[PDB]
RNA sequence: UAAUAGCGCCGCAAUUCAUGCUGCUUGCAGCCUCUGAAUUUUGUUAAAUGAGGGUUAGUUUGACUGUAUAAAUACAGUCUUGCUUUCUGACCCUGGUAGCUGCUCACCCUGAUGCUGCUGUCAAUAGACAGGAUAGGUGCGCUCCCAGCAAUAAGGGCGCGGACUGCUGUAGUGGCUACUGAAUCACCCCCGAUCAAGGGGGAACCCUAAAUGGGUUGAAAGGAGAAGUCA
DNA sequence: TGACTTCTCAACCTCCTA
DNA sequence: TAGGAGGTTG
């Protein structure tokens, strides 16, 4: 699932609680945390849930197999304390307060009740939670929990600036992980199809294999009771969700010149339903552009004084670039659901490196026809001053906001020359084209 | 006095187009009013970017429902919370105190993606005082260029000693800590809190005759953590 | 440090209390 | 009976 997101909030308590939490973590949770990854370097993931058993004496239950798991991500890769993450739908449970707002309370933590201070932009969310933790509590456990909106959620701190206090320095902060298509009750229709498949998928795979009779039983158990209760849906609201063209395409071209050019074309016909170019896309945020690739510029040169020997370069940083290739995403993802666009086509961002040298190249040779001393000069210049695009962030925020609004993303190959709007119509049209085997 | 020239950007123009407008013949014809695209040609008495470091639980971008709704949107109602970000404003500063620490210099030459560059007065010393972000140059910036430095790029020349070192003063230039000075804001003022909490008062614009009558008195975006690799 | 890459995204079934 | 906390497992 690409579909989904993390909110986040901020819990608020009494000097009490938090010192319990604070107390809690950093002297228990941490600690175990190091010394099962130094057992696991020295080791000759299964086996950590044994291996944890030992150490479960040695110094908040849910907690110790929660450092179980940030083990194993860890693993798997190949003062502020580590954060506490509940991978479980029911580890956390809301309640509202006397005074309106909403609380969180710890399966770990008896005592330790948190208010919880979030942005009206994603209130919504919370409230979500509860209403879908209630819908349980009303249906006494006839819901399956695949369907409450709430995939897991780790709880971290966070740095200050007043210098004088163990914890009231830090801040806590909640990060839910969400599905975004759990909300409309047509994206939840499709989420159960697909969980009720993948159930069906692995059922067959452990039933050809023998285990042990209660566990087995027990895991069995638990399936058909997901299956049984998932049919049974909740009172979320109706979108219609996203119909698609298959033959209208909008393809997205790449290049140094232009960031981000984009072609709504037609496949079925060969005419190309409407252009927009960066500045068209930016609209009133164009001057963004501008004044990103001036920082870019001054970053780089920072850094390049700075190779040798210097402080961290992060001086004048920002998260510009960030904004920018999220507003561009919003805008291409729109500019496709307005003409019923059924699929966004991206370049492979491997040929991405090759595709910016053939661009200059290309501006080279069409400044100075055959002035090879001119090309390379200008060439050299062109880098100086209109530096690289960050081509990954691009694809990976238009990949999240075209799987959360419902357009399928494929991935075609730009072609090498041309200009910005025909190298878009092209790939478009080398994407259908590819399609079609 | 100097910034010639070059590159990127920003607009102003012209031509050509359509991603534009018209017209139905719905893919054609014409046109450039809008919206843009592509060049080249310019930087005004004009336009748009751009303007050193900081300051808000800042405002807006919100959810559901019912519609008119394909949908946009708009209306109506209810609810609304304060997280992380990016702009635009407005405001404050151009720091002090102590310490601790890194770098670089016998002396010359060439001169780096090197450093410095605001105004005014006093001096015309090298520094204070007052202001202050319009801050060296071009409309705006730049590794470009200009003036000075340049030991703190690199390379070369090159004296006295010890056997790679010294010719070195806080001298220049950086970093770290602790305390501390101002703004602690989003129409303005006052009080009040910061693991919470808002309240009061005032001004102006539209509706409203007028009414504590209502509003308005800038907007945007969010998927987060962890690990590894490359540069 | 930037850029890239990988991965992460339960859940009903038990027992226990108030 | 309805929460609160523990379990397990490919």
């Amino acid at each position: 699932n690409a579909s989904q997101i993390t909110i986040q909030a901020r819990l608020i308590s009494f000097e009490s609680n938090r010192q319990q939490l604070w107390k809690l973590m950093a002297d228990l949770n941490t600690p175990l945390i190091n010394e099962l990854l130094c057992q696991l370097g020295q080791h000759p993931s299964t086996v950590v849930s044994q291996l944890c058993q030992p150490l479960k004496t040695d110094p908040p239950s849910r907690l110790y197999m929660s450092a179980i798991h940030i083990v194993d991500y860890i693993y798997k890769s190949w003062s502020l304390p580590f954060p506490l993450v509940f991978e479980t739908n029911e580890d956390m449970v809301w309640s509202k307060n006397q005074k309106g707002r909403l609380c969180v309370h710890f399966n770990g933590l008896s005592d330790l009740i948190f208010e919880v201070y979030c942005g009206n932009r994603q209130l919504h969310w919370f409230q979500r939670f509860l209403e879908d933790q209630q819908t349980k509590r009303k249906s006494k456990n006839q819901h399956s929990s695949g369907l409450f909106t709430l995939r897991n959620g780790h709880l971290v701190w966070l740095e200050g600036e007043g210098k004088g206090e163990p914890w009231n320095l830090h801040h806590l902060t909640l990060y839910c992980c969400v599905d975004n298509r759990l909300w409309t009750e047509e994206g939840t229709e499709i989420v159960r199809q697909e969980k009720a498949d993948e159930i069906t998928k692995f059922i067959t795979n452990m039933k050809k294999k023998s285990d042990l009779s209660d566990t087995q039983q027990a895991l069995i158990q638990r399936k058909q009771s997901t299956l049984t209760r998932i049919n049974n849906s909740f009172e979320r609201p109706s979108q219609p969700l996203y119909q698609g063209q298959s033959h209208i395409l909008v393809g997205v071209s790449l290049g140094l010149e232009k960031p981000a050019t984009v072609a709504v074309v037609d496949a079925i016909a060969n005419k190309v339903l409407a252009y927009r170019s960066i500045k068209q896309l930016l609209g009133d945020n164009y001057e963004l552009l501008n004044r990103q690739r001036r920082q870019q510029q001054y970053l780089s040169h920072e850094r390049h004084k700075a190779q040798k020997n210097f402080s961290p370069n992060q001086f004048g940083a920002s998260e510009l670039g960030q904004h920018i290739d999220r507003l561009l995403a919003k805008a291409i993802v729109a500019l496709a659901r307005t003409y019923k666009a059924g699929s966004i086509v991206l370049p492979k961002l491997g040929d991405m490196r090759e595709v910016v040298q053939s661009e200059i190249q290309a501006i080279a040779e069409q400044k100075f026809p055959g002035y090879i001393e001119g090309q390379q000069k200008y060439a050299k210049q062109y880098r100086v001053n209109v530096h690289r695009w960050s081509y990954g962030r691009l694809i990976q925020s238009i990949q999240s906001k075209a799987a959360q609004t419902g357009i399928v993303i494929e991935e075609g190959k730009q072609p090498i020359r041309g200009s910005p709007h025909d190298k878009a119509k092209e790939l478009a049209l080398s994407a259908y084209n590819l399609r079609l085997t």
